[PDB]
């Protein structure tokens, strides 16, 4: 049953300036910038491609491991993934570099001034999936999430080499790929998992055609945002789901990722493709409504009654009856 | 015994930036800037004054107790400084603020972008010295460092109050607070610490004379980078202490901060004046000489050799012989 979701393991460091750093960007200094920002409020939020993916599996009760390379400080944020069922056994923690994070200072007119730093993702490329065949014996899939990019590739290779079922699961990277890379990580897919903005750059970075990925793959999945789902199969099957209606949007952070978990739980669970979708759905408009990716809370009798609303009492008890 | 340390706790977190800061700084964007650094480095040191001073007499051998606010985060800085013989008990733990940080982000130009989150710092006016005093009886001292203003004054007040003397060592708060916040802070001082710049500063915010100020303390103390340190008695007696010659400067930081804790380990030890200050000017340099500020070594034959060096044979062995 069990899912191992490779990808990016990081926090997000958020702190708010309630002054305007215009103030200290006078031309006098432009050269060489001297800035110092008071600020009032730091919120930290645990992320990463991998570990939104497999806190919201764990959560929905799926069997589920996390792969992907992290720092010492990585220790707090292991116990809380471990106290939803993440298997955190095969994450390779660095002896040398920290976590990746994200830090990101926001001023009153909302001007952002962020950093990223890869840190210890960059030892991605050293985690052997080999490994965790051992231990657990093998995933019934492998995410190939946003990660250190040769990762990614080492990752999909193993994948093939081990006959492993995977999901080509790119996101952000496919602006960053060549269209020889992102052809590299499509190849034999069971799934692969985009945007509808990142559809359109796959095929116009590759020189695909619709038709030439469906002969590579078993399943398309392409998210659009608040007009819902489309699942397209190799023999011209073609699947639309729509949204559960949101009640806010406090942060569309972590959106796709909960999509992707709430998906794949419901196939592991044996669900088909609309009830899995729907499954996506949900979990993706909790993740819509709670600041940051995994400070959402799980309802049992909430999901229900939601997906009901939804999508009809039927479908909400299909999709309940294995959670 | 025991001194009580009261002041700032925090961590520096430190990021490089291998391209320029100026790239990303034209005028069509300065109104409401987007900027984004890809770092490649992250340096994390602990830090603030009182961390700082409670560390270096702890790995001394002094008997120390820590007082001030921090965060839940401040845990894995516990267990570092309680490894080195420091009470952290009367520590104040936020139940919703994050320890003080200074996050630095500098490029290959050396521009900064820098922020100060004081967090849980400003909690530290909650702590009461006499919840210290009922766990540990009356400290022998205690330092009242640069902190939360408003517990700065209510430590003070606190420790006359109780009859416990205390060292008033404000440095980077002088800038800061009125002439009369000054003068409350110093009345009844059983020590003044400060480097020359701001023993200048003081007397011209306070607007006393230097007979004045004396006539309020026990002993100033004024250190005077690699020109050493002054201490002046109210009986008009001065002892001047040159510097431990440095064999580079890694990093200026923490300085001060060493000196402080190695002379009052040597005053709370028994040693004289001179003595203390020259146990003080070893302390420093290798504060000097090290990255960061906690991030120094203590090794006993180096410092007596080293001691001899600056001193002499006779002033190195009265020293050591209360380590
Ligand atoms: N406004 C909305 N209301 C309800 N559901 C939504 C809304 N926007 C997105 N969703 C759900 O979230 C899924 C993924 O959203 P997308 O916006 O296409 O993902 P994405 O671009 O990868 O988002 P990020 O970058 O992870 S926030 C959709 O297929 C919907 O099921
Ligand atoms: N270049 C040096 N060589 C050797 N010892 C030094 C040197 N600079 C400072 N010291 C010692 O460090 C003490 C304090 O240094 P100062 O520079 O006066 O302190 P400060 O201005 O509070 O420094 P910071 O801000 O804590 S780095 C001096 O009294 C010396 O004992
Ligand atoms: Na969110
Ligand atoms: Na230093």
């Amino acid at each position: 049953m069990t899912i191992a979701v490779t990808g990016s393991i990081a926090t997000d460091h958020l702190m708010r300036f309630p002054g305007r750093f215009s103030e200290q960007l006078l031309p006098e200094h432009l050269h060489k910038v001297s800035l110092s920002f008071l600020v009032d409020d730091l919120v930290m939020h645990r992320g990463g491609v991998a570990g939104n993916m497999a806190f919201a599996i764990g959560v929905l009760g799926g069997e589920v491991a996390l792969v992907g390379a992290a720092g010492a400080d990585f220790a707090d944020y292991r116990d809380w993934l471990k106290a939803r069922g993440v298997n955190c056994d095969h994450v390779l923690i660095s002896e040398t570099a920290h976590t990746a994070r994200f830090t990101c200072t926001t001023d009153v007119d909302m001007a952002q001034i962020a950093s990223f730093y890869p840190g210890a993702m960059s030892e991605a490329r050293n985690i052997k999936l080999a490994d965790v065949v051992s231990a657990i014996g093998k995933p019934e899939l492998v995410i190939i999430g946003a990660n250190d990019p040769e990762a990614m590739f080492l990752h999909t290779e193993e994948c093939r080499k081990l006959g492993l079922a995977f999901a080509a699961d790119p996101s952000q990277q496919l602006a960053r790929l060549s269209g020889e890379e992102i052809r590299r990580l499509v190849n034999g897919a069971a799934y692969l998992f985009t945007n509808d903005y990142e559809w359109d750059l796959l095929l116009s970075k590759t020189g695909w055609s619709e038709a030439d990925v469906m002969a590579q793959i078993d399943l398309r999945v392409t998210t659009l945002g608040p007009k819902g789902v489309d699942l397209v199969e190799p023999d011209g099957t073609t699947i639309h789901v729509g949204v559960v209606p949101e009640t806010s949007q406090t942060d569309p952070t972590g959106v796709g990722d909960a999509f992707r978990a709430g998906f794949l739980t419901g196939r592991s669970a044996g669900l088909g493709l609309e009830r899995s979708a729907q499954l996506g759905s949900l979990v993706a408009v909790l993740v819509l409504e709670s600041t940051g990716t995994q400070e959402w809370q799980w309802d049992y009798e909430a999901a229900a009654s939601r997906l009901a609303g939804a999508y009809g009492e039927h479908a909400a008890a299909e999709i309940v009856a294995v959670l």
